[PDB]
């Protein structure tokens, strides 16, 4: 039994916490592959909130549940990371089922910035 997101570990003790709102990442990687589940969960409510309080401005309630509409996702499969004091990146690749029959796998490195302890997701795009 493990969680459907990049941590060795169940749904409670690793999505859980983060979901719940009552227990800070204190990691980019850690906040971001809670942050893929909660995509499946169509928590996009808690996307939000833990994203960048620039982005944030960004985001819609429905243009974030777009994505699930189009992509299913089945698997989050971390290849890198690294906190840096105030500022983390991770790269990654997210395996979902896009349309029906093709599975596409999304390889991008995200920028996360820390804010008053609590992580927030701030940019990713294509490995430079
Ligand atoms: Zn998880």
């Amino acid at each position: 039994m493990n969680c459907v997101c990049g941590s060795g570990k169940t749904y409670d003790d690793c999505c859980g916490p983060l979901l719940a709102r009552t227990r800070s990442a204190a990691s980019p990687e850690a906040l971001m592959r809670s942050r893929y589940a909660a995509y499946a969960l169509k928590d996009f409510d808690y996307i939000v909130e833990t994203t960048d309080p620039e982005r944030r401005d960004l985001f819609d309630h429905d243009v974030n549940r777009a994505w699930m509409e189009e992509s299913d996702f089945l698997e989050l499969r971390v290849l890198g990371s690294s906190e840096k004091g105030s500022r983390g990146t991770v790269e990654f690749i997210a395996r979902f089922r896009r349309g029906g029959g093709p599975e596409q796998s999304h390889h991008e490195r995200s920028q996360f910035r820390k804010a008053r302890g609590r992580w927030y997701f701030s940019e990713g795009e294509a490995v430079d």
